[PDB]
């Protein structure tokens, strides 16, 4: 059977958020959830995904309604996978809007487009915000879905089902709704191993307080809720997560290293201008913050580079005087009185 030239992460993000689901919903299909998880996470972390789910479902939709707006949207992806990373999300709800739901005239003649192109504006709204944001979004849905079925079993001193069917009846859609709530909590144990391990996964919190931290909230609060003795383990769990430049400097190391000096090739044994690097000791800031990781992990030189950058910033009270630099054993013997 024919496939997609690009389809494979696409096809495999699908089925393992659909496995995981399986769990949260009660539904028989058991597999090993951690293998799964690890997966699921790779996956929402490549930035093929967005362009994959994209390329899947606009194939089928290339030849639907018209054809003007199905090209200047390939152009834009075409562009934006080569040249740069990021998806063009933004850029793909603007022209969607524009012709759908605005261009009532030629556009859309009798309003069906937003029906048809339906998938398309939900891939663009869901990477939107970007795709780590996307991976966060996924991870809140998992964890709110366990807290809406729980919660009635958490709820006032509700602890019978059968009590709880009879208190259903009120609600007329708790028709189909009645049996699948109480599937999914008779499979609580596996429920409560996929939370864990979820949580695990977001476990170092303690860092980025600020952007996986603030998004993860609002799921985890209502998490703390779940007193009762099944949830209480996870509740404990959720409780602690709850309770917890660069470039510029690097740039200006390695213009001081090189000396351009059109007519001439082999500048790269020239030692350091003193003039190159004085920008940098005569500022404001805490340079301190980052150069502790400059004299780690780059050229013997730029290493060298960066040594000479906190000697004229760090004792400059103190008067100028010459530099030495030996070579041993390991590239580190500066010199300076």
């Amino acid at each position: 059977s024919p496939v997609v030239v690009g389809s494979k992460p696409a096809q495999r993000f699908a089925v393992l958020y659909g496995t995981m689901c399986d769990i949260l919903n009660g539904y028989d299909n058991q597999v090993v959830m951690q293998q799964k998880l690890k997966e699921f996470i790779e996956v929402l972390r490549d930035p093929k995904l967005p362009y994959s789910e994209f390329s899947a479902q606009f194939s089928a939709l290339h030849a639907r309604m018209p054809h003007k707006l199905d090209a200047q949207l390939t152009q834009v992806l075409e562009r934006a996978q080569n040249r740069g990373a990021e998806f063009p999300a933004r850029q793909l709800l603007k022209v969607f809007n524009k012709f759908l739901d605005d261009n009532v005239p030629n556009k859309t003649d009798q309003d069906l487009l937003k029906s048809t192109l339906e998938p398309l504006t939900s891939v663009l709204n869901l990477y939107l915000d970007g795709q780590k944001a996307r991976e966060l979004n996924l991870i809140a849905d998992l964890l709110s879905m366990y807290a809406d079925v729980e919660c009635q079993f958490s709820g006032r001193r509700l602890q019978d089902e059968e009590a709880i069917l009879k208190l259903r009846d009120q609600y007329k859609d708790n028709i189909q709704k009645v049996v699948n709530t109480v599937l999914s909590h008779k499979n609580v144990m596996s429920k409560n191993s996929l939370v864990l391990a979820l949580l695990d996964e977001y476990r170092p919190n303690k860092p980025n307080v600020g952007n996986v931290g603030k998004h993860l909230r609002p799921v985890l609060r209502r998490l703390t809720e779940l007193e009762s003795r099944q949830s209480a383990k996870v509740s404990l769990k959720a409780r602690e997560v709850l309770i917890l430049r660069t470039a510029q400097m690097e740039h200006i190391l390695r213009s001081s290293v090189v000396q351009s000096r059109y007519g001439e090739t082999g500048w790269s044994h020239r030692r350091p201008d003193r003039e190159v690097l004085k920008e940098v000791v005569d500022s404001k800031y805490t340079v301190f913050d980052v150069l502790t990781l400059f004299f780690a992990h780059e050229d013997p030189y730029v290493a060298l580079a960066a040594l000479e950058v906190y000697v004229r910033r760090a004792y400059r009270a103190y008067n100028l005087r010459e530099v030495r630099y030996h070579d041993e054993e390991r590239p580190y013997f500066i010199d300076w009185d």
